[PDB]
DNA sequence: TCGTATAAGCAGTCCGCG
DNA sequence: GCGGACTGCTTAT
């Protein structure tokens, strides 16, 4: 095989590798790498190095890697650029690796870990570390195995060792129901004391070292932790053999308010899950405890216990210690459906960076940028220093507030990258600047034409259109791979469909569930069959169907995600590549292409209409438009429809033989017009949505921008049996809103677009007089907690205290003294609840760790105090009443003279 | 919340508004 | 009461 990298590191002039060889061995090299950096050059000296603009340069190759860094420092002195890459280890992948990179992740290995420490007073500092490490699992994926490491002997208790036949055993035989698909995979370890299991802990990590480590919070718990208790007990030399390497770095992590530390461990990538998961999932979750995740993505309960935490291990070390195996396999589920480790692998590798570097999207294009240069024996700039400057993005149009019955939306394919490669913006593709016009004379097609010779911006740029710039080459390239992902995701969705049609006719059989590749659409023959299945198969088939489609899902959003941030990348002065020209260039471009699209598309419908100055485009954003269809209905008439599928059908046709072709002109006008390199502006129908046919369902309504609420019956090209909402930027989509809320406001907009007004009256009605049976936390609203100790006055809110940092402050003087109540964390989330007049807390509302229960020596006081009507009034009512205002209906029945009798 | 971007919504505090 | 200035938070793209 073709060897691999699996971790790489910079030790002063050495670099340290671990890699896979040829032979699909595990092997480590220390290589006394010389680097080269470059400097301009006279044209008389003939050399094949080049730097990005075309101006020749020198190589200059240095003696070891500390001379390259002060030769850059004295560059600077004396006040010249010095070309290269400088992060050395990534120039030492480009040339160990000069090719793209097969890897083989059953070579790698994927270390899955979560420890225990029990603390009776209060969190477990990883700083401090002054309790004993109780227990250790450490999934291991080459060898499959759960190795726990189970301390008997504690100050805090001796106990007896965990006992696998009990944990196998059903909650209902008093057992902990460790799933029996990992029971044969455990290996126990009972230690008579910490000093033992720690040290039988460095041997065993020697033996099976941790390429990618992982688990939840291992990088802000876990490790430090580790690392300092172990440091503690037995000096630092001992601490760090969880390097390869032995070097390790206290690393210092600042944000706006305050900051952390973290421990590098030299040779080993830490991608910790929560981290992963906050990154690629594309949730804002109301908590990120483990519990909580665990719950969401793979609907398994929570794992309980009565008591403390911090009293668990000596009261039951059985489910103590069974529970830290089942911790450790959470995560290992919650991966093998998301996939976010083999997500990070993939992009790793293709860049040529140390695999923990693709939480950064500048340093991801940074290395495929130098990569994609140095192949052609180009020097990349050095980078610079520029002060944060604000530039203009997308454009928004307004919308009427209103229903809006009958909607068809189309938008861009890959907008911002598309734009990229259209006009080819890269650094060094600029051609020069011309004169600009006001930004509606082009869109209006009235200003002059910018250029005959380059393509063009509408901010004033001019590109070279001889050759494609690196940026728009590169681009391409994960532009393509999405693609690809995006198909088989889309397959896998239309796919799902079709088996939840089957479903309403399961047959009675006994059964299997098909062989099949979900990624690819199901053949006739495959269909045929999915009709004489039983429920039990059909479901299963459902349930693998929409595992491939998060995976599909996972692959092509964070591609688009990556390509994205390239486009965001330019606007970011660390960026190698940082010029507002360009971000603007994209970003004003798209602005013109909305409204030159949206002119085009009124123009054209008002002329099949036979109407003039008619808007039929009622909303933008960005690089979409919503078209009003009532007219294209009203044109056949809604009597000449046997179903809602039919119209559906009709505006499907509609738009992809119709409105498609007049966009497409449209846009190879604006093209031309812009001079530009390639016509790439593809913009394709999105969703047909409407209410169902002879309902009084309004079918959509806007409230204002970035709010709004569709019943789509097609998507992308995914027929659903049953209509599915698409609602944008309303309550029912922020994490802030409580749960229930959320799902009754949900279902207020459902009954109003497909059911109509009175249904909507009579939900309303119900949920007003039932909710305050609802559970607390069900009614809770959700915030991040911000610089509690800035308003924190002697206690009590300082000038200008946010609500939920009251709540907060409430909180902490009702658990004053207790060292045992859970503390709330500056920077995460807490659940807020309002508190009637004259409650026993002394103020107007109470907040406490979200994902959590608030501690029982207050709850039955939160409970009989809350604030139901101002709950109500905050979370529901106000909402509401703006959906319905804006929809022109009434969430009451209004009188009428029919009361008369 | 270490980690690409801008536009823009709503909650809440403070305080004006005769 | 509402709205503007401002802070805080959270979305859509
Ligand atoms: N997270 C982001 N960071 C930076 N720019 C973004 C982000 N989200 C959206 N944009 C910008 C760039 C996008 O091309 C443009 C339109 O967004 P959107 O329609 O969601 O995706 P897209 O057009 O890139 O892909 P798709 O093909 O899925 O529509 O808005
Ligand atoms: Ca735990
Ligand atoms: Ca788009
Ligand atoms: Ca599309
Ligand atoms: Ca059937
Ligand atoms: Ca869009």
């Amino acid at each position: 095989m073709k060897e691999f990298y699996l971790t790489v590191e910079q030790i002063g002039d050495s670099i340290f590798e671990r890699y896979i060889d040829s032979n699909g061995r595990e092997r480590t090299r220390e290589v006394e790498y010389k680097p080269s950096l470059f400097a301009h050059c006279p044209e008389s000296q003939a050399t094949k190095y080049f730097d990005i603009y075309g101006k020749p340069c020198t190589r200059k190759l240095f003696a070891n890697m500390r001379d390259a860094s002060q030769w850059i420092k004295r560059m600077e002195d004396i006040g010249l650029e010095a070309l290269g890459m400088d992060d050395f280890k990534l120039a030492y992948l480009s040339d160990t690796y000069n090719y793209e990179i097969k890897y083989d992740h059953t070579k790698i290995r994927v270390a899955n870990f979560d420890i225990e420490v029990t603390s009776p007073d209060g969190f477990p500092e990883p700083s401090q570390a002054k309790h004993p490490i109780d227990a250790i699992t450490h999934y291991d994926s080459i060898d499959d195995r759960f190795y726990v490491f189970d301390l008997l002997n504690s100050p805090y208790g001796n106990v007896e060792e965990w006992s696998i036949e009990i944990a196998a055993k059903l909650q209902e035989q008093g057992g902990d129901e460790v799933p029996s698909e990992i029971i044969d995979k455990i290996i126990y370890m009972p230690f008579d004391n910490e000093k033992e299991l720690l040290m039988e802990y460095l041997n065993f990590w020697q033996q099976k070292t941790p390429v990618i480590l992982t688990g939840w919070n291992v990088e802000s718990f876990a490790i430090p932790y580790v690392y300092n208790r172990i440091k503690n007990i037995f000096g630092e030399s001992t601490a760090k053999r969880l390097s390869p390497h032995r070097k390790t770095r206290v690393k210092v992590i600042e944000n706006m308010y305050g900051s952390r530390e973290i421990i590098t461990l030299f040779g080993i990538s830490v991608l910790d899950y929560i981290d992963l998961y906050k990154k690629f999932s594309f949730t804002n979750q109301p908590s990120y405890s483990l519990d909580y995740i665990s719950e969401f993505e793979l609907n398994v309960g929570k794992l309980k216990y009565d008591g403390p935490i911090s009293k668990l291990r000596e009261s039951n070390h059985q489910r103590y210690i069974s529970y830290n195996i089942i911790a450790v396999y959470r995560v290992l589920q919650i991966d093998a459906k998301r996939q976010f480790i083999n997500l990070s692998l993939d992009m790793g590798y293709y860049a040529k960076i140390q695999i923990q570097s693709v939480f950064s999207p500048i340093k991801t294009w940074d290395a495929i940028i130098f990569n994609s240069l140095k192949e052609q024996n180009k020097v990349i700039p050095q980078g610079r220093s520029h002060p944060v400057q604000p530039y203009p993005g997308a454009f928004v149009k307004e919308p009427i507030p209103n229903r809006y019955k009958y909607v068809m939306s189309f938008d861009l394919t890959s907008a911002y990258p598309s734009i990229i490669r259209q006009v080819n913006i890269s650094p060094e593709t600029i051609a020069g600047t011309f004169k600009v016009a006001p930004l509606h004379d082009y869109i209006n097609a009235v200003a002059e034409r910018p250029s005959d010779v380059y393509s063009c911006s509408p901010n004033g740029m001019m590109y070279y259109k001889d050759r494609d710039g690196v940026v728009p080459t590169e681009i391409t390239k994960v532009f393509n791979q999405r693609k690809e992902h995006k198909g088989y995701m889309l397959a896998a969705q239309r796919n799902g469909e079709i088996i939840k049609e089957a479903l309403h006719n399961p047959n009675l059989s006994v059964d299997e569930p098909l062989d099949v590749d979900y990624r690819f659409d199901f053949s006739d023959e495959i269909k045929e069959k999915i009709k004489k299945l039983s429920a039990k198969s059909l479901n299963e088939m459902l349930f693998r169907a929409q595992r491939t489609e998060v995976a599909g899902m996972t692959a092509q959003i964070n591609r688009k995600a990556l390509i994205n941030g390239l486009a965001g990348a330019l606007g970011n002065v660390w960026f190698r590549y940082y010029d507002l020209r360009n971000a603007t260039a994209i970003t004003t471009f798209g602005q013109m292409a909305l409204q030159w699209i949206e002119r085009k598309v009124n123009e054209y419908l008002n002329e099949v209409c036979g109407t003039e100055g008619e808007a039929f485009v009622l909303y933008g954003d960005t690089d979409s438009i919503y078209v009003s269809a009532d007219k294209i209905i009203d044109k056949v008439g809604e009597s000449k429809f046997r179903d809602t599928n039919h119209w559906v059908d009709f505006l499907d046709k509609f738009a992809r033989e119709r409105m498609e072709p007049a966009i497409d002109r449209g846009f190879r006008e604006m093209c031309e017009y812009m001079n530009n390199k390639q016509h790439l502006m593809f913009m394709d129908r999105e969703a047909i949505a409407g209410p169902p046919l002879g309902s009084k369902g309004i079918g959509g309504f806007w409230t204002g921008k970035k709010r709004y609420a569709l019943n789509v019956w097609d998507m992308e090209g995914t027929r659903y049996a049953e209509p599915k909402l698409k609602i944008m930027g309303l309550e029912t989509q922020k994490s802030s809103t409580p749960k229930a809320v959320q799902k009754a406001l949900k279902e207020c907009i459902r009954r109003m677009l497909q059911e109509g007004e009175e249904s909507l009256q009579e939900y309303f009605k119900e949920f007003e007089k039932e909710f305050r049976q609802l559970n607390y936390i069900s009614i809770a609203s959700v915030s991040s907690a911000n610089n509690i100790a800035k308003y924190d006055v002697g206690g009590f809110p300082g000038p200008k205290c946010p609500f939920h940092i009251r709540g907060i402050l409430t909180y902490n003087r009702a658990i004053k003294g207790n060292i045992d109540a859970p503390q709330v964390v500056e920077g995460e989330k807490v659940y807020v609840l309002p508190l009637r007049e004259g409650n026993p807390f002394g103020d107007k509302c109470i907040a406490w760790p979200s994902g959590t229960e608030i501690t029982d020596l207050i709850k039955d006081d939160v409970l009989h105090w809350m604030d139901y009507t101002v709950l109500l009034e905050k979370t529901f009512i106000k909402p509401l009443e703006g959906f319905t205002s804006a929809a022109k209906l009434d969430y009451e029945k209004k009188a009428s003279l029919f009361d008369m009798f």
